[PDB]
């Protein structure tokens, strides 16, 4: 602990979705392992009700979301032996949708105006994180640079802080954003593919 700060981030915007635990992993282990980069205020796997063993998938809530940064890029991690993948804490809207917990580092933004810019997007976005290319969607009718436009991003933690906010204000505008799953998650099919 020991730390001067009041924390103004929502629980969502500190908790941490831990993924791929073990069968025998406990909440107290899991604390122990994650409270390393910093003070835990809560912790939870999720458990059977049934027979009371672990799913394989938790929660740690830390105090601050600078603290949760330090073990988003302390990625990967090994909590009770194995390779744990912590993740936001995805908000109940998203987190409805078909690959929400899962690692997604591109988003959706459309419903724009009548042109944007990567610029506009890109230095919006980039302060969530840092991005590894920008995807423009042209337009087929007038040739503009509108109607949606698709952000990639170099970690899905970025991302997910954008996508607990449906819309967000991009160069004085609110812009609808949501998890963009790549055509290969998307498809989820058997890609036979020998360089051609």
């Amino acid at each position: 602990g020991s730390k001067s700060e009041s924390p103004k981030e929502p629980e969502q915007l500190r908790k941490l979705f831990i993924g791929g635990l073990s069968f025998e992993t406990t909440d107290e282990s899991l604390r122990s392992h994650f409270e390393q980069w910093g003070t835990l205020t809560d912790c939870v796997v999720m458990r059977d009700p049934n027979t009371k063993r672990s799913r394989g998938f938790g929660f740690v809530t830390y105090a601050t979301v600078e603290e949760v940064d330090a073990a988003m890029n302390a990625r990967p991690h090994k909590v009770d032996g194995r390779v744990v993948e912590p993740k936001r804490a995805v908000s109940r809207e998203d987190s409805q949708r078909p690959g929400a917990h899962l690692t997604v580092k591109k988003i959706f933004v459309g419903g724009i105006k009548e042109d944007t810019e990567e610029h506009h997007l890109r230095d919006y976005f980039e302060q969530y994180g840092k991005i590894e290319v920008i995807e423009i969607m042209t337009d087929r009718g007038s040739g503009k640079k509108r109607g949606f436009a698709f952000v990639t991003f170099d970690d899905h933690d970025s991302v997910d802080k954008i996508v607990i906010q449906k819309y967000h204000t991009v160069n004085g505008h609110n812009c609808e954003v949501r998890k963009a799953l790549s055509k290969q998650e998307m498809a989820s099919a058997s890609s036979s593919q020998r360089g051609r």
